[PDB]
C-alpha cells in the first residue's frame, strides 16, 4: 500500500467529492501511474483568497481510499485551476474514509515528507500528488476529526 497527499483547491475539492473521481494532467501521469487500489489519499486545499479578498488557509479536508487502477477520461468536471481547459483526464476511482478540516501550516514541522521546513510551499510547488510516509499519514489520520 501507498499513502499519497493531493493537491487541489475548494472549487474543485467540492467536485472530487461529488464525483469520488481523483484526476491529474498530462504532466503528473507518471506519479499517478504508481496508484494502486487501496491507497489512501490525503486531500488537501491550497491558499486562497474569496470574493471579498479574505485568505483562507491551507488545509486538510479529507481521506480516500482508491478503488480501482488508473485510467483516461476526458469529461469535463474539473474547473481548470489556471484557466485553461485541462480536464485532468488520468484518473482512479475513490471513496471516502474522512471529511473534516484541519489548518496545514501548524503541521510542517512534524510532516517528514516536508524536508525544508523555512520554505514548506516548495514541496508543493508543481506537483499534484506526492507519496507521503506512514508517519506522516497516521498523524494526519489522528488531527482530522
Ligand atoms: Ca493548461
Ligand atoms: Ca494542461
Amino acid at each position: 500500500m501507498t499513502y499519497w497527499i493531493c493537491i487541489t483547491n475548494r472549487e474543485n475539492w467540492e467536485v472530487i467529492k461529488r464525483h469520488n473521481v481523483w484526476g491529474v494532467p498530462k504532466k503528473h501521469k507518471n506519479t499517478l501511474s504508481r496508484v494502486k487500489p487501496g491507497d489512501k489519499l490525503v486531500i488537501y486545499v491550497r491558499q486562497e483568497k474569496d470574493k471579498e479578498g479574505n485568505l483562507l488557509e491551507p488545509k486538510i479536508v479529507g481521506i480516500y481510499e482508491v478503488t480501482s487502477e488508473p485510467y483516461v477520461d476526458f469529461s469535463r468536471i474539473f474547473k481548470p485551476h489556471r484557466g485553461g481547459k485541462e480536464t485532468y483526464p488520468y484518473r482512479v476511482k475513490i471513496k471516502p474514509i474522512k471529511i473534516g478540516e484541519i489548518n496545514f501550516k501548524p503541521l510542517i514541522n512534524d510532516l517528514k515528507f516536508i524536508k525544508n521546513k523555512k520554505r514548506w510551499s516548495m514541496h508543493f510547488f508543481g506537483k499534484a500528488m506526492r507519496e507521503l510516509p506512514e508517519e506522516d499519514y497516521k498523524l494526519i489520520e489522528k488531527l482530522l476529526l
